[PDB]
């Protein structure tokens, strides 16, 4: 029940995922439509026909049959082609997309885990912290009721008790809100998960910033995407152009048609005019055409596009701005988490004196049972504090390496080491 | 006046859900643009053409007129029926939306009403800290000026004071503006409303999770539209595979048609084929085809297809497990609001116990006049925390039922048999 | 170096502001677009073709060589103005849009601005604070080596220590942060920014509510956007009724061609009929059209307009209301703000004067140096929100400028006289 078996698991659950892979086979299989047109077509074309001229053409009676087949193929038109040079680069960017969202799924899968343990330790700490309180109220009770204060003291003890109490019911249900949020994520209910093995924790020291720089120019997915983005636009000024070019195409039908002449005014005296025929139709040809003036709408669409692209090549820029700023804002914040823990450690090794020399106390008989529980609620306070200190850590580093886009699954040893015996969940 | 009257009131004044049903409106509407492909469609055409072509036919004149009718009624088609269906599938989808927006509109409603009661109580509360803190200041300037306090005390005395009196400034601008967000829902402004009654208020406890997990199963809104949408592109896919089927098609027309020549060279000798003529014709056919091979055309629109409702599939399990995750939250926070209530009671009744302390050692002399205001304070600012807790359980309820899929004015009426005390909403 | 400067370069630099200059100018080319259709067409379709008969129609051959020009101008079709005015409406939302971006920009890089002077000050308050800490913990390690206190109170001093050393650490994290996201904005690296002049600081009285609302309504941009969509939607209304108004049209052309034969079996009596000829063709005429019985096609075409112009309508009502609610709070922000400062400035003088107090009695040998420092650090404290307040009132004053409509550089060209002392922002 570690990080490790928790994300083998979401990965083949996950339906955001899924969604996008959906998504990327769909554009990908999209190419062999746009690879269709350009190949030959054929059709069937059967009918029928009846008529009847008046007018001039009085009593004339007519009725035709016919049915022929149809193939067409483009010889030259590059509009088709643009087509298919713009729908790999589309291909290109779905897929960008799908990597991205796998970084994110793995980076939401380790929040979920660590957010889950945070909970547990919190609840601990209100769980001695009621303890404490509840023999606050005992003794201000006891004294009471054998004099010595007042009841304004017995009613503030009892609305610090309230108070704790319902502090606990929020922690319980905030416990199992992040297990059914690690249940949103995987897909399945965890009982027990592994915690941190403190005495082997490793608080390392960061490359410098501007290596991690070069790396994020080289290999980040957000500036990859709107690269691309820059390459489609400059694919479609290419189309805008397109336009002007002739476009020629080469046909060929066959068919039959079988028609038959009759009527009074028809027999007699036809001199070979209104005879019946059986030929047949077997015609080939090609077609060229192309646009001379068009009234110059090719010359506003390439306009159009060369707009188009100045504002895409701005929108790179404004990314590449964005993808510096963050990886320095990483950077800073993994060197304030290492800060943080340290400062937390210091913390946590001076509560543990108090709570030694209140201990003392009450052994030899200087201090009451109500300073030990106190104490011990501190310390359990500078120990939840710690311990969230650390996740933080683990996370922001998580975060960086997402930042340089370079993580997938490599965080093998990364958190196996980190690993350390089953804590349950839900306690009853 | 109370809260049903403004619910009853922004019913209908509204604009977002007006909106909702101008686009509910016009969802339904376009359902007889989609049957409108299969009614016949009737035409009219005239056309007058001068020529004079004369590659090898020098001084012929052909004038040419006609004019004539059309009419095509489609026979057998399955590209109009499937588009009626998915017309009526997305009419379902704009009546589900209608839906979720009147259930935001009553709880906007709800939380503006109650955020003006909050603001009221604040009010109170800051201007006795007020009165108590000028208090204060004005015995540590007679004691300074009687000569046993030093200048460094009147002035943080001067700071205090200032202090609350940008902190009244700004609750009465708060109160300002929370009525001005109501009037942003319902377009009026109301000098006064209805406060909770508090000897009249209840304390429910919620239903067992598992049968609100089934009703919202049933009846949650989200979810069928989630299964509408399924539904939709399962009959896209069918509709894709029905570009292979025929069609038929029938076509009539009735027209004239002059075509008059002119020149003394064309008349004599003619042989009657020059002759000017007004025949007419009134022919009647039909047209019949199928595809044999379009290429990738026919076949990528199916894959597509699929891989859009593989896409659709996965966005319904993700509305599923968000649907389970709120509801079990909402059931959550009902808990809560309980327990926060009975802490607050108690911190109530110990405040009050100490005013009346306070009271009755003045009455007897051992205490200050500016000690008994500090505990009137503290008392008026416990009723702050009161008030704030019951609307949060009201707003708790009402969202839950909200999630539950069954918020009606039913339910937003059992709310205000506990409102049934007028109050100002601009004291002095 | 100073606020005019760094606006120059931003407006002539910001990658944002100038993609939305792009999308303007591609916005006003679609004009072009939009009325090349009424102007003349030219085109050409020269081919070629060979036929053949078979099944007892053997002996009969063909050969089409055919070449011709064509042109097509339409005299009356409604539609085709529709197109423009909606173009002319599109390139009024676009230069309303546009506003909007300058102004946004000019927000923007005063917010920058502020942020990084504000950063300034927190890092020289932590500084303080630091020195006082570590003199405390001298002070105690000194007292337990000579045998006055325990371990834990060193224990204590320690972790308070070191905590200031994590809140010092940060500070420097946001600096740099705040400097960087600046230089995202402008481009450029400021080591200095000019600092506020306390003695012309102004804290003038707004003007009436009413008034500014007034004046709000006429010039401001959100509601104009919304003037102009109603507009649109009511130009698209009159689009969609002149489906079912007739049209005319005119037609040109020219072409020759060849058609002379050859075989064997076509010999042998001919008749004259398969004879080689060449001809030609010059039609040129006009065109009609009408519809009727159309299954309302274009009848359901306008009720759709109808209830989209409704919906159109019913938004720019929400934009009114939304309007009137935003200029109303930020005044009462403005208010606030003054009141805020009156505050801070009481504040800072009760701890100068206390200051004072402590070096006195240090002077005079009846306190300690840690009482000096800790002094020193409230003393900073008081000046670090003091001057935070100032700029947010500055900030406000922009806000409700931007709010009014009337924002521009020469609005900003006087806060720059506020602004005279140069500040490092990363200080040797």
């Amino acid at each position: 029940e570690n990080l490790m078996q928790v994300y083998q698991q979401a990965r083949l659950s996950n339906p955001e995922l899924r969604k996008s892979a959906a998504d990327r086979d769909a554009a990908f299989e999209k190419i062999n439509e746009a690879r269709s047109p350009l190949l030959p077509q054929l059709g069937l074309g059967a009918d029928y026909t009846y008529s009847n001229g008046y007018r001039d053409a009085n009593g004339i009676n007519s009725n035709a049959t016919s049915a022929s087949l149809q193939l067409t193929q483009s010889i030259f038109d590059m509009s088709k082609w643009r087509a298919l040079t713009l729908q790999e680069k589309a291909a290109g960017i779905q897929d960008v997309t799908y990597q991205t969202d796998q970084q994110t799924l793995i980076l939401n899968t380790a929040t979920a885990y660590f957010n889950v343990l945070n909970a547990i330790d919190v609840l601990s700490y209100t769980q001695a912290q009621k303890e404490a309180i509840y023999r606050q109220l005992d003794q201000t009770t006891q004294r009471f009721n054998v004099g010595l204060v007042a009841i304004t003291d017995v009613q503030n003890a009892r609305a610090q008790y309230d108070t704790v109490l319902a502090n606990e019911l929020t922690a319980r249900n905030n416990l199992d809100n992040a297990v059914e949020q690690l249940r949103q994520i995987t897909g399945n209910y965890y009982p027990e998960l592994a915690a941190l093995n403190v005495e082997n924790f490793k608080t390392d020291k960061p490359q410098p910033v501007n290596a991690l720089l070069k790396e994020a120019e080289k290999r980040n997915l957000s500036l990859l995407q709107a690269r691309l983005s820059q390459d489609l636009a400059r694919e479609q000024i290419r189309q805008a152009q397109d336009g002007h070019l002739p476009t020629l195409d080469l046909t060929a039908s066959t068919g039959i048609s079988d028609t038959s002449y009759s009527g009074s005014k028809t027999r007699g005296a036809a001199g070979t005019q209104y005879d019946d025929s059986n030929m047949g139709q077997n015609k080939v040809g090609l077609s060229f055409s192309l646009p001379i003036y068009q009234g110059g709408m090719v010359n506003s669409q390439v306009k159009q596009a060369q707009y188009n692209f100045v504002g895409a090549s701005e929108q790179l820029e404004s990314a590449h701005r964005s993808v510096v700023q963050t990886v320095r804002s990483s950077f800073n914040n993994i060197n304030a988490s290492i800060s943080s823990i340290n400062a937390y450690k210091q913390a946590v090794v001076s509560a543990q004196s108090s709570l030694d020399a209140m201990e003392a106390g009450y052994s030899v008989g200087t201090r009451t049972i109500v300073d030990v529980l106190d104490a011990t609620t501190t310390l359990y306070n500078a120990k939840q504090e710690l311990a969230n200190a650390r996740y933080n850590y683990l996370i922001n580093q998580l975060n960086i390496k997402s930042a340089l886009g370079t993580l997938n699954e490599q965080d093998l040893l990364a958190l196996n080491n980190a690993l350390s015996k089953p804590v349950s969940t839900n306690p009853e």
